[PDB]
């Protein structure tokens, strides 16, 4: 996998390869930072919704454990030599984020649809549609992604079937939110809408970076993907947790859990 992505055709100067590098190893410190305050604040959360920020937790040591992983496979792979840092072994890919993708959006989204206060028969069926499109588009992403530096038309099309999956997926998670926003405690029908706006702008992001190869294919292209990596990670994992976490305990609080309303005290 490492020699059918563009990382592989550049060599990087010191710069811009500990710019990356510092990404990656900023994006670990993060989320086992918001793991602690996922776990801490799991005590103020209603049994309702207390899964909800569990997930988070999931989602957090599954991301960090990734971004951990790739900067150490960058710096393995890579050695400075003659002014620059020139590829060693073949280490490095972005495949192993499609990976950590599989394993996320699912949390994510089952933290979502818990806030809802869905339940039961529609719970699991609409869980399973979602997740089915979510691992399309994944899938089929990675499909794609496997031809960015050898047929850009095959990444395009394999890009165009995994965005059908990303619009129907949004249109099922959408429908379900301003169906069911008016069952929410709190006032958080208010901010659940805000929730689906960034969903709507943090995953937007991923096709972008997808694409980078097609529209700046050079090493400060390399770089741009990984900022709009870190961008979209940091808002789609953990500014999203967040909210999800503040519904969460606003609801519990409206519910009479007391230990929800101590902390929001
Ligand atoms: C094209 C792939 C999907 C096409 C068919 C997807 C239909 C399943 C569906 O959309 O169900 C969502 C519903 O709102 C939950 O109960
Ligand atoms: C492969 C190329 C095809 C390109 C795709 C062209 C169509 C894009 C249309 C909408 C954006 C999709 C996002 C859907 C936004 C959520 C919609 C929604 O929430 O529905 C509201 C509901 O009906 C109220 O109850
Ligand atoms: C870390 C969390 C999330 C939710 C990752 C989201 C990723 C996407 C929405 C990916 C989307 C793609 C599109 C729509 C088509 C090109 C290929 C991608 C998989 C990158
Ligand atoms: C909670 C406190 C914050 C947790 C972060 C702790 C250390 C993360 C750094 C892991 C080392 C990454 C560097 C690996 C490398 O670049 O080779
Ligand atoms: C921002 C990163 C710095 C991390 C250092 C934090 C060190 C302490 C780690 C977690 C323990 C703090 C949580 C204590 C539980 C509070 C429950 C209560 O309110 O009684
Ligand atoms: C991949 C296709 C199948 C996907 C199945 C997804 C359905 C999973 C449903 C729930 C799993 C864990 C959450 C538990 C529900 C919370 C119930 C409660 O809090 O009382
Ligand atoms: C590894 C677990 C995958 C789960 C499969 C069940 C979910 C179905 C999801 C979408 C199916 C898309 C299949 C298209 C792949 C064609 C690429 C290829 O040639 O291998
Ligand atoms: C299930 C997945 C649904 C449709 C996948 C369509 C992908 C076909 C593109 C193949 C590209 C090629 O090898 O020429
Ligand atoms: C992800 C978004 C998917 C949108 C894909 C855009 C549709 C493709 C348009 C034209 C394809 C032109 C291919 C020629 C480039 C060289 C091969």
């Amino acid at each position: 996998n490492s020699m059918k992505n563009i990382e592989s055709l550049f060599d990087y100067s010191a710069g811009q390869f500990e710019f990356i590098d510092h990404l990656l190893t900023m994006g670990v410190g993060v989320h086992f930072a918001a793991l602690i305050f996922f776990l801490v604040v799991s005590q103020f959360v209603a049994p309702k919704y207390r899964i909800a920020t569990a997930l988070s937790c999931i989602v957090m040591v599954s991301a960090g454990l990734i971004l951990n992983s790739q900067a150490v496979m960058w710096t393995d792979a890579y050695a400075y030599v003659d002014g620059s840092y020139q590829l060693q072994d073949l280490t490095f890919s972005n495949g192993y984020r499609y990976v950590n993708w599989m394993a996320t959006i699912p949390c994510l989204l089952l933290q979502l649809l818990i806030v809802l206060n869905l339940k039961g028969k529609e719970l699991f069926s609409t869980a399973t549609w979602l997740i089915l499109a979510a691992w399309g588009m994944i899938i089929t992403g990675y499909v794609g992604q496997l031809y960015e530096v050898d047929d850009i038309a095959q990444l395009m099309i394999w890009g165009a079937v995994s965005t059908a999956f990303f619009v129907v997926m949004n249109w099922i998670v959408g429908t379900k939110i301003f169906k069911n926003r008016a069952t929410m405690l709190g006032g958080t029908d208010s901010t659940i809408t805000k929730v689906f706006w960034l969903m709507m702008f943090a995953w937007t992001l991923y096709p972008i970076a997808y694409l980078v190869p097609a529209f700046m294919n050079n090493a400060d292209g390399v770089v741009l993907r990984q900022l709009l990596f870190t961008i979209a990670d940091i808002s789609s994992k953990v500014i999203y947790g967040l909210m999800i976490t503040y519904i969460a305990i606003q609801q519990s609080a409206a519910a009479g859990y007391v230990p929800a309303q101590q902390a929001l005290g």
